[PDB]
């Protein structure tokens, strides 16, 4: 079976790469985790989204070890916050590409890299 | 000069939207609406962003006639909610496509449609 996901972020981005995942063989993605509470417990993508105050409980319930991160609008004060609760959980971090790289074209929301020290800081 | 419009999303497809715009010689956006606290008067591309409440002043100030959606992402409940918001400012609302038109290309995020009278007065 496909690896289990979360998907942090579910703005076009994030939805737009969860319907990616589930047509390709790689991974599934379980559910969303993102910071508006107006979305909290909506469904978008066939798949619930969720506050992060969720993200312990889901990664456990599920098994998951891996959390995709695309959240390409955020700060990157925000985007450094995240990354970092998400390291306390002991996940996988992989990140979809900068903001400038998908505006303008030159790379695809599907691709997929570990976060590094340059994404923490900026 | 190119008729002055907001913008309502500033995440990734309101940001490409303003650059199919900015590029092109029919609107101009002005400045970006969005719900997100977190993004009030911040910039992005030059343009700032503002929350809602500050939608009837920018109207005023600008003299804006239409306002154009880039909210994929809103549930279909949200995307109301902003649309009835618009009407009752007398402006014009179109949008983008939907997310799922989006991902496989199938149509561009510059193809701009009228929203439905039905959306519009919340029939
Ligand atoms: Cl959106």
């Amino acid at each position: 079976a496909k690896k289990k996901v979360l998907i942090y972020g579910a703005g076009s981005a994030g939805l737009q790469l969860a319907n990616m995942l589930r047509q390709g063989k790689e991974f599934h993605p379980i559910a969303f985790i993102d910071d508006d509470r107006k979305k909290h417990k909506t469904t978008m993508q066939g798949i619930t989204i969720y506050r992060p105050k969720y993200l312990e409980r889901l990664i456990k319930k599920h098994c998951i070890s891996t959390v995709l991160l695309a959240v390409p609008s955020a700060s990157q004060v925000q985007k450094k916050v995240i990354i970092e609760s998400l390291a306390k959980l002991h996940v996988e971090v992989l990140t979809i590409p900068n903001l400038d790289d998908l505006v303008n074209g030159k790379l695809s929301i599907g691709q997929l890299k570990e976060v590094s020290i340059d994404d923490l800081l900026g």
